[PDB]
């Protein structure tokens, strides 16, 4: 526990770094949305507040950043792609209207790939004339255009873009969000009155991947979640009421983090992320709905009841999409079994030799 808390010291030293790097970040992308809303595509475009540093959990790599642009899309409906219940089309209902979207169809089909390609070459345009400092833009591959920043100083951001929709969330979403008897059924009914997000991202299909499909994206709540996080409304606003479930993720993340630093030559651990451990931890919330379940004298306790769990999901190859619960972040087709057994592996010596990787 006081190494644990050690840990947690050492991780405020990054602090500042990330605070001062976001701090620029905001005013790159505050820039790009600025001239991006000019385009008659993108005119409805804005930021979403999302990811780890606005969860108040970003704990290292500065030069790191993941922001999400949203764009309000006039009434869709989705077609489910097979039975992935994660992957869909994007179709309109048609409207007659001027729908500034119609040039990126393929006849009813939304194309991710056209999308992607326009919002990569405007960013790529509107980059170059300075705010700040300078600016470049990594090429990579995937089954389309996607886009990473270079803020000069390797300061890397990815910018992915969001469709948003103001509909009733899709049915493969009716089992998920279990908070019922940890936030309240009422927080749940509120919760899925807000819009739902879809980003493109090509699902996997016969050692390829194709289509122009688009992945359910819930980035919002789950910063309401880790930032309203308690079953008593005043969680963490007084003294008297300090749990620890955010630093039990700080942990989480580090221990990932550590891991791929010390493997980063071996591949087994790249498909591996904190979103990993997020969704471990929000299942482990749902298990533990009780303030009293994570007190901050019981630091050690409510870790070790992280890692097992994650490491039970990795022993049986199945993490449940928090949102979507028959979508599993661990099926054969999103990560091999060797880099599945790896990690088993590793996170069984670190628990078992009281976590040498934090020191
Ligand atoms: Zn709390």
């Amino acid at each position: 526990a006081s190494k644990l808390r050690a840990v947690l010291e050492k991780l405020k030293l990054s602090r500042d770094d990330i605070s001062t790097a976001a701090g620029m970040v905001k005013g790159v992308v505050d820039h790009l949305l600025l001239r991006l809303k000019c385009d008659s595509a993108f005119r409805g475009v804005g930021l979403l507040n999302t990811g780890s540093y606005y969860e108040h959990v970003k704990i290292s790599a500065p030069n790191e950043f993941d922001v999400m642009f949203k764009l309000e899309v006039p009434r869709i409906q989705l077609e489910e792609y097979s039975n992935t219940r994660a992957y869909y089309f994007v179709k309109f209902k048609r409207n007659p209207k001027e729908n500034p979207l119609s040039q990126f169809l393929e006849g009813e089909i939304l194309s991710a790939s056209k999308m992607l390609s326009k919002f990569r070459k405007i960013i790529k345009e509107e980059i170059n004339d300075i705010k700040d400092t300078d600016v470049i833009m990594k090429r990579k591959r995937g089954g389309s255009p996607a886009v990473t920043l270079l803020i000069s100083e390797k300061i890397s951001v990815d910018i992915t873009l969001a469709l948003e929709s103001k509909s009733s969330w899709p049915a493969s979403t009716q089992e998920g969000l279990r908070i019922q008897n940890w936030l309240s059924a009422k927080v749940r009914k509120q919760l899925r009155l807000k819009p739902f997000y879809l980003v493109p991202k090509h699902a996997k299909e016969g050692n390829g991947f194709q289509e122009e499909t688009w992945r359910l994206s819930f980035s919002h709540i789950e910063k309401e979640i880790l930032n309203n996080h308690g079953k008593s409304k005043t969680c963490c606003e007084n003294k008297e009421e300090k749990c620890c479930r955010k630093d039990c993720l700080k942990l989480m993340k580090y221990l990932l983090e550590q891991l791929k630093e010390r493997f980063k030559d071996k591949k087994h651990l790249d498909k591996f992320s904190s979103y990993h451990v997020k969704t471990a931890f929000f299942h482990v919330c749902t298990q533990n709905p009780q303030d009293s379940q994570w007190d901050r004298k019981d630091l050690g306790l409510c870790f070790d009841n992280c890692v097992t769990y994650f490491l039970q999901c990795l022993r049986t190859e199945k993490l449940e999409n928090y949102f979507i619960p028959e979508f599993n972040l661990f099926s054969s087709n999103l990560i091999d079994k060797r880099s599945k057994e790896f990690l088993t592996k590793q996170i069984e010596y670190e628990r078992n030799n009281e976590f040498p990787v934090f020191d």
